[PDB]
């Protein structure tokens, strides 16, 4: 009823090992949320158009143009590492455990509040807030996944990463097709590349509604709303890097001179010719083997066009990449690997201090070598006569098309039947959980965004929204005004994500990468002379593995 | 080694520890020190393994044997033919309206429609045309790979590595399109045991399977399908790109896709590995060049010897100084069953 | 003990016939194998550095630069098909046989 | 028999999981081991006696007087962290669990071998070594403790900490009683101080003798020996360290002024007048209550006296203090926290490669902030009448005794009904781990060179020796030399060390300290060009814990 609550905050996690050390995490969290009445009680077909930036020409890139349904309703998304751990969680989890599985989810919401506002009382004026004891708050679960996955990660807007800190959900809004044509361009261009919004394929609409397809649920002070346990099929994520790239595959050739005393240039020799040696190469014409060489089973990671921009239907967008990290010694290619840059604020890891409109960034690096530098690579002509001709050899300093920005690895593209790769790794805090799969018939062997993904079915989307609290006067047939109470409503959730994990175990002599403190680093990880605070990136797979 | 009544020996055992590497390439022409650096160990990256903090060593004397268990493995069969078909003939040919009428080397058939009055499906919008090279297929067998290419990584450049092969007709390869490997061996394994020298004996194999490139042949038309085509309507493997002699467009070509058929390698007799462990990654390679079997399993384990220290009678652990063992050296029998089906 | 012999030579290769045309093929192999003390009782970080072909320039592809961990075991490895096949062998089984299984591997020191 | 082995090698380190998270840890231990025959096969009683140093005035601390008997044994001890695990698996040890028990210990010695050097022939003329395979190696497990227990751990005369290189036991020895007096002074005091060696109190003289006291076994190569397994009963030792000193115990003054930008110099006032302020204290003076006059519930450590020196019957010795760490930022009294130094060489440490006489060193400073920093101790008068007078306040300047470098604090001892402690944290590899109990009425509240105390019983000593190998040649009633063929043995020592250990969980929002690499450290655990190799000191209590 009124005067009794309805649930328990907790924001706990709980590791329970069990045998053959399999341990159980149960994460769980609660946030107080806050929520107001819709702008409008309507759906919109929103058009987003900024022809002011991309008729500029070589502003190609800049491209926004959208179309649109904003509705009513928010949404409450809790899909990111960040609501789930903190960082002494993360650091248990990461240094000590070698792989990862996503075992079930269920939440609820409780200690639902209404309250209106209204408003100038009295004089100065002021304004006063009461309850709305008959209030609704409507809650709805969309469980057969009948409407189109958004996930807020994306966007940096899914729950609070600080469990005493209020947090609020987002308003839905999702994609209307739209046709669009964009020809590219540079500053010297001139005339007008045509740039047009051809409007709308009507094979292609789809307006859904939460109404048609969801039960909702009428939520007062006294009620409680629980979903069932959602239980995961997926497949394991690995909380390892590996190292090696081709050139650290496989038997090492025989070193016929050790050095015989210490330092940094007493190297050792092979110490035969490299066109008398013994082993095997797919190079049909010269006897050469070496580590260059030399047969390797198959190929390590892939070469990918960058910053590759391709267009459809809709528009242009960024050729995606797998891989990385390639480069050597603080050296990398941040496009050619495609590392993933991550921008966010104050609620979800920004210091909480900090005013301003600019958003905190960072770029995750991964640990795993499996990317590419394409400053080193070539391509020699058939002849292999070597030391090899300019004409006989293409570099990535040799031009393209006749641009002297851009060269053959702009275009390149090695994937094929030998390639090996692995998943993405779990970026804390930003980073998604869990993804939709496409429902295409044919899939993708991973997803950029997310380490798990849900194949057969994902858990539904939760939404909620304030129920229209009207005044006396309301005229539906008029076209004029809503008038509506002011009302907004806070609401308690909690949810439970429980994992199942495996513990690593030492197959080397020396020791290996873990997080910690450091005189350095320290300080992002406590509150500050006024309330803090700050939530870091901090990687995933700081053990090393082993390809081959 | 391959021969039963001939002695052979193990090699010293060996493996790859971690370095990062930086090099840059260059021609005869170029001016300067390209930079060519070995930058050193990431220490994120490095694993030093031990035999003994690992397996479990068994110490053999005369008298004692050691037996391992049987090992089952599960993998897909490898299979003892070749395809002969490439997707100019793959399903019903066109039906021909005149047949020859005697015997002879340039007494052909002839279809008799005129190539756009024809029936059937292509993949070509434009062009009513419907010849054998533009007549739609099923899929595509076999794919066009870059060649020789380097690619880089963390450690230094590599060969980017191929599947297909043979695409040549008959006499003509092309040996690096393909991937067509090249055995290096000697005396122990292949090499007449009479040879003195340190010169190797070599092959190149090159597979039955017809299911390779033949990049000369190969060409790219304009959109228009405007024929005979235009100089400036097509890129030829003649024509130079990045305006370089010796490089065309098929060097850096790709047309592996969704519609892409494969055969695994063929089985090497007798330099050819058997087996092979998969890629500890999580998405993993088709295939493997080296080896026609891959275990998805767990493979048998690697089997390693070693003499024992030998010790005389002065031995100081504390003294820097040489190790002073009895010069000792083993001799032991190896007996393996391999059992296929 | 000492004067014992403790395993037997067998390099035989079996077709075992079954129903349906499956062949069972046992291949033994048995070789006398020669073993000296390592050079050194010692593990070792050894780097090669080949800067003397590289820095040649149009020699990229003549790279010989890695690292390497060298070890005081030796290591047997039978995976290769002249270790368990003949010619003749191999003849039998490429002319008759449209597939092959691997099916199991065992091995023993005596 | 001859050709037939008698156990198998096995350094490895299991890690089995079980319910509630405990850990088994089962640690494999296993080396060849090599032995010469006895100096003599006689028993010694030798007196060491430096006049030759301490005649010096000034110089009582360099006292190596005392008596000894030598005997033809050798002794097998494994009694030090680094015969047992390497240091990744001691990483994963340290990291990842909070406690460790001792749980069971076995070991064995099998395939044994004895050669006869044996000798000259021919030209110009190198040696021949020959299996003597009638020979035996002497075996014996004193596994009452009839015997002085020797760690060898504290000569770093342990076994080699490195699985792949061979090793060697120690001449074993111990002590005999013997009077001595030694009169301190300074290198100003002339004339000539006493310092005698008495003699032997023969109220006091214990001669042992493995013979009588001990079943011996006789090994020929086809026999081997194993031990039972003995299981531990003791106290588990923690992985935490604690960090709060009496400054930091319970609840912390209301601050009623909070600070309201942030920076360095924007503290937090208390807010009320150091007199007038509410609470307990035990200075029945003053109304003053500050945080270095309230009361805490007891006292975190205590002061001892550094570098006292204090003698006995046999001579004198350094105090032992049992604390540590308690100076602040990168300052430690070394000597007042009686910080723990070890010296050593390669067979457990040191680079192996270093050539010359003298051995690597480090100085443990643990993490548990328990000690003392004498400098900021002081005394004052009962009155409390402050600021305080020279005469009325003594300070660690304010020299005693009229001498300039002591203080008051060099005396000092605050032990006492208040005082809490913990034990003695790990010393990989280089440590101590187990260490019997004094057999007094009254026993110790911990030992300072081991974490485990045997207050039960105690693993028995393992004892080696060649047994004589005569030559035709032998006249027991001649003086003259004992004519015995040249003999030495290999064998091989395998051992089992089982620990039950508990995982740590994360109860802080922050990350804590734990081991890694480490672009610096890196090169420490890894072998050279040529065959390496060090290993170097790592801690043990990384994780914080909470004392109160
Ligand atoms: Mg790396
Ligand atoms: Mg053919
Ligand atoms: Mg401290």
């Amino acid at each position: 009823g009124v005067g009794i609550s309805t649930g328990t905050f907790n924001n706990q996690t709980e590791f329970k090992f069990l045998e053959n050390g399999w341990v159980y995490i149960t994460a769980n969290s609660s946030r107080l949320v806050h929520l107001n009445m819709p702008e409008s009680e309507n759906y919109r077909r929103v058009v987003v158009n900024n022809l002011d930036k991309t008729a500029v020409n070589g502003n190609m890139a800049l491209d926004d143009t959208h179309a649109e349904i904003v509705t009513p309703w928010s949404l409450v998304d809790a899909n990111a590492w960040g609501v789930w751990f903190n960082p002494g969680d993360w650091q248990l989890i990461v240094n000590t455990m070698s792989e990862l599985h996503l075992v079930s989810f269920e939440q609820e919401i409780f200690n639902v509040v209404l309250k209106t506002v209204s408003e100038s009382a009295t004089q100065p004026p002021t304004k006063v807030y009461n309850n709305d004891l008959t209030a609704s708050l409507m809650v709805a679960l969309d469980s057969n996944n009948t409407m189109p996955f958004t996930p807020a990660a994306m966007r940096s807007e899914t729950l609070g990463f600080y469990p005493w800190k209020p947090t609020i959900p987002t308003p839905w809004r999702y994609y209307f097709q739209w046709d669009r044509t964009l020809i590219p361009s540079h500053t010297g261009t001139s005339g007008t590349p045509t740039n047009i919004y051809h409007g709308t394929d009507p094979d292609d609409v789809q307006f859904y509604t939460i109404e048609n397809s969801v039960p909702v649920h009428l939520l007062r002070t006294g009620d409680e709303f629980a979903t069932g346990t959602f239980f995961f099929d997926c497949k394991p994520c690995r909380l390892t890097h590996t190292w090696q790239t081709n050139r650290a595959l496989g038997l090492p050739p025989f070193l016929n001179s050790l050095p015989q005393s210490e330092g940094g240039t007493n190297f050792g020799y092979i110490g035969v010719q490299q066109d008398k040696r013994r082993g095997v190469t797919q190079m049909g014409n010269t006897n050469y083997i070496t580590e260059a060489t030399i047969m390797r089973p198959a190929e390590v990671g892939y070469s990918a066009p960058y910053y590759s921009f391709e267009a459809s239907t809709q528009g242009p967008f960024k050729t995606p990449i797998a891989a990385g990290r390639g480069g050597a010694q603080t050296d990398e290619n941040q496009a050619a690997d495609g590392d993933p840059r991550y921008a966010f604020g104050r609620q979800h890891g920004q210091k909480t201090t900090t005013t301003g409109e600019t958003p905190e960034r960072f770029t995750y690096i991964a640990h795993q070598d499996t990317g590419r530098y394409p400053e080193g690579d070539w391509i020699q002509n058939i002849n292999f006569n070597l030391p090899v001709t300019d004409d006989n050899v293409l570099l990535p300093t040799d031009p393209i098309g006749g641009k002297t920005g851009i060269n053959y690895t702009n275009i390149f593209n090695t994937y094929g039947p030998l390639t090996a790769l692995n998943n993405v790794p779990p970026v804390y805090p930003n980073g998604q959980i869990w993804d939709k799969e496409f429902d295409t018939d044919l899939k993708p062997r991973l997803h950029v965004n997310a380490p798990f993904v849900c194949q057969n079915n994902c858990p539904g989307q939760l939404f909620v929204k304030v129920a229209p609290n009207l005044t006396n006067q309301y005229d539906p047939d008029a076209s004029a005004n809503m008038s509506r109470i002011v009302t907004y409503s806070d609401f308690w959730w909690k949810g439970k994500l429980v994992f199942k994990a495996k513990l690593r175990a030492s197959h080397t002599w020396n020791p290996i990468q873990q997080m910690s403190i450091n005189v350095d680093n320290q300080f992002n990880y406590v509150p500050s002379n006024i309330g803090g605070m700050k939530i870091v990136y901090e990687k995933s797979q700081l053990a090393p593995r082993k390809l081959y």
